[PDB]
């Protein structure tokens, strides 16, 4: 089988440079037209994915470096990625998320409906394998490892995809764009026209290892038992457990600290989503003996009017699930250790993680007014995708018309359709969300745009 | 003599952690306000002050590492810093900046000429020793290595300022905000107020290696001989040599790539530029054996059609001049290493490296549109600091209003009154471009503006 360091196209690094193959992947990243649309790209509308992602790679470095020195987990230190690894694939994770956030990738995967869905991880394999021009035809060319660390969901959009959740009640009346999102999310996955980058990330492991690592389960029972729903991949490789380990904490406090600071999360908010459960932080209080823990103390102080009484308490909170990260075996019965060791919080760690963040869920990302801003980035996103895709030779720029007259060779047919729409969901899902609104306008709005 | 790790303030760290004091100063920073706010902090108007400030980081942990093997220097190699103090230090440069760039750094100094006057390098220490609000009054609290890697120009604003070069033309009709900001520009320097901080910074070293390390010049003929000057500061400590040598290779070639992607600078530019000394490529290219430096193989490849093929010199001008880093000692009489030691190009490598960031200057930072702007800037930040200052508490927030009545406690007359306008020049100062044009529309603009 192949090395973890290899990459899908060769390109040797000069006697000069001792640098790992995963350090020339961070630098790679960092110099990239994909990582820097990351200033311009913000998740909530503030916070823009650029500092989620440092702050995302901060604390998988932190998880990381813990692991590397508890000799509890000692047996496993052998397998950690290292620090320029995990940071590339810390940086990388929203690198594929389209513009407007869910509300441009509920877009995309309603209008690509026939021709492969679009899901924002996915498309972040995409543009590191394939997209990015940092080489001809193999984006940043990055190691097997670090492909593998980003494959957040190893399955494919057609393996999982329920197309009876897409039903619809007929409506004659309602634009293409008015829909209800929710019943248009695709599943977690990667697009089925980038099997080829998913045959190299795997080509390197055994093909029952593959199998095993692929497998997934059928949710039930979201509201009814008979609710059609997606199909989830089940298992991550142990880089990428670390990576959505830090995710999930960024989302988890430094997005609920910010929610804070913008007054979307009261006292009373607090007080009340604990009103039980008081033993979420007192009980890991008593185990820890740590007073701050308590519930009435750590909340004086995150909603304190002293801004230092407050960013002491987020990273107290940081820090414990840092120092909580627990690695154990997942329930896929593979033996490869990148593919069977998964990195989580002590049980009761996420516990009190998830309660937190299922406050921000409520009280931020289901916010009336942050929701209707998303539907306008959808019904923005449609209506540009239409336009581009209804005369795509009128409005795309010369280097993007070349890839799609690319993609169309050797096909006809539905097959050549789908091929050349794939290279305009590339196009609107690597824009920046100003640049998807001044491209917007230009084509729609009455007084706006310009030549230049 | 104090150690390297040692904070102003005491926070020992618990027995959890096993990072270093380094880590924390990185880990503090990148969850810091003042971090945060390079986002909506640009440096040219594209490239945000964050994006800067990561590549920034990336390169000089390149050099750090190359220097960290390179056997010729394994004399010095125990004086290098480690990668969490280098990248601190990195993407900590430009966080006292202000908004609008240097047109806003040329208003806070022109609004603060009798009170001490403002510049960046002096606010990021202000900032990172006591401004940032992640302690009561100690900022960051960082350690003394990291805030010596920031201090860029050891010398006081008074120390430095020649006020000579202030001198204007009398003109009645101009208004307060109109002059020739090139005459108003303030030394490279720390301010006057922060001298306590750099107390700190010098109280693990003897005397006589401040003295020495303090030293300045009295640059000459700029136009004339006689031409007014401020004085410059001499040396600066190892950790800052690193990190002023990576900011300056992303100034000339980072912002070179974007300059030929916006068209900024053309082909024709660059033969021009380059019309005489192709051997500034050439003669390189013949010592290192490297057909890519061929100036016209490079010039072809640098405006080339394909994206690929600009990344590609790009990155490799950018690995030329990582892998000719050296380690000399300074002319300074210190016998500290690191105050001693400087971190440097090749001389052969500096030419070619100044005579690119030259047509930099020429095409992008002296762009008659680019200067328009930035007076602008100069103009908006002059009319701001001046209606904050004439009833500050009618308009600055209540925290803002707190820290100017204690600035003022135990101070009566012309010092109370610079202690005081210090507080609105930190607040003005601490504005991101788009907060200053909020505040700037709330208060002036006629139909812009909300109580909330
Ligand atoms: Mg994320
Ligand atoms: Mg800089």
């Amino acid at each position: 089988m192949g090395s973890l360091e290899q990459r899908r196209l060769e390109q040797d690094k000069r006697p000069d440079d001792v640098r790992d193959e995963y350090d020339r992947d961070e630098a790679r990243l960092i110099h990239s037209a994909a990582f820097r649309r990351l200033q311009s790209k913000t998740q909530v509308l503030y916070r823009t994915r650029l500092t989620h992602s440092m702050e995302v790679a901060q604390i998988g470095r932190g998880i990381v470096q813990y692991l590397s020195k508890n000799k509890k987990f000692a047996e496993y230190h052998e397998h950690l990625p290292n620090t320029s690894l995990i940071t590339a694939i810390c940086l990388a994770h929203d690198i594929g998320h389209p513009p407007f956030g869910h509300g441009g990738e509920v877009a995309l995967n309603y209008c690509m409906r026939e021709h492969g869905g679009f899901e924002g991880n996915g498309q972040t394999l995409r543009i590191l394998g394939k997209l990015d021009k940092y080489t001809g035809e193999h984006g940043l060319n990055p190691t097997r490892r670090m492909l593998l660390g980003i494959l957040k969901y190893p399955v494919a959009y057609s393996e999982l995809v329920n197309e009876k959740a897409y039903e619809q009640v007929p409506d004659k009346n309602a634009p293409y764009w008015l829909f209800e999102a929710r019943m248009q999310k695709p599943p977690k996955c990667y697009h089925d026209c980038d099997q080829e980058i998913v045959d190299f990330i795997f080509d390197g492991f055994a093909r029952e290892e593959l199998a095993k690592f692929t497998q997934t389960e059928q949710p039930i029972d979201k509201d009814e038992p008979e609710k059609p729903l997606h199909k989830k991949s089940l298992y991550k490789s142990l880089d990428c457990t670390i990576m959505n380990l830090a995710d999930n904490i960024s989302y988890s406090l430094h997005d609920f600290e910010d929610a804070l600071s913008l007054g979307m999360i009261t006292q009373r908010h607090w007080r009340e989503h604990f009103e039980g459960k008081e033993a979420l932080f007192n009980d890991l209080a008593k185990q820890l003996v740590r007073n701050d823990l308590n519930f009435d103390l750590i909340t004086v102080n995150l909603f304190h009017k002293e801004s230092h009484c407050r960013k002491e308490a987020i990273g107290s909170l940081v820090n414990l699930m840092i120092t909580n990260a627990i690695i154990e075996k997942n329930q896929s019965g593979c033996e490869n250790p990148l593919l069977s060791l998964e990195v989580k919080l002590a049980p009761q760690i996420e516990k009190l993680r998830q309660h937190i963040f299922d406050l921000v869920c409520e009280q931020v990302i289901f916010d009336e007014n942050v929701q209707q801003l998303e539907f306008k980035g959808q019904k923005l996103v449609i209506e540009l995708f239409q336009t581009l895709a209804k005369d795509p030779n009128r409005f795309l720029p010369k280097p993007t018309r070349e890839r799609l007259k690319k993609a169309g060779e050797g096909l006809e047919g539905e097959h050549k359709k789908s091929a050349q729409l794939r290279v305009i969901c590339d196009f609107v899902s690597g824009m920046t969300d100003d640049y998807a609104t001044k491209f917007y306008e230009k084509l729609f709005t009455p007084s706006k745009g310009s030549i230049f």
